This record gives C-alpha cells, structure tokens and sequence, in this order.
C-alpha cells in the first residue's frame, strides 16, 4: 500500500500512516 504524499514526523515507524513508516529526523516515508 502506498501513503499519501505527506510530511509526517515521529519516533516509532509504527506511528507513520497506511503503510508507510516514521523517520527519526522527522519524516514519513
């Protein structure tokens, strides 16, 4: 599954959206 194209910044990947996950700089990917 693909996540929308949006800045997202967090800790635990799990925190990401759809199935993306969250970077430590700050950023879905």
């Amino acid at each position: 599954r693909v996540c929308p194209r949006i800045l997202l910044e967090c800790k635990k990947d799990s925190d990401c959206l759809a199935e993306c996950v969250c970077l430590e700089h700050g950023y879905c990917g």
